[PDB]
């Protein structure tokens, strides 16, 4: 388990980086 | 709960991105 | 120990990274 | 506490942040 905090930044990044890749597709 | 440097990390990660985000804005 | 959706979420982190400077080199 | 893992790949995002800096200043 970790901080709440991490776990929020973690799926921010995770659906940051699917975006960009539909953005871009 | 998390080691303090991947907090720390975690952090700055979001930091990051709401500035970007403002800038584009 | 970490929630293991962080540590997804790291290995991704850390393989967008590998894949862009393969990219760039 | 943190995976070993996850300690690495923030490790690295930080030092990724730094230089992305430097390189720009
Ligand atoms: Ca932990
Ligand atoms: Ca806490
Ligand atoms: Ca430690
Ligand atoms: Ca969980
Ligand atoms: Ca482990
Ligand atoms: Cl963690």
């Amino acid at each position: 388990s970790s901080d709440p905090l991490v776990v929020a930044a973690s799926i921010i990044g995770i659906l940051h980086l699917i975006l960009w890749i539909l953005d871009r597709l």
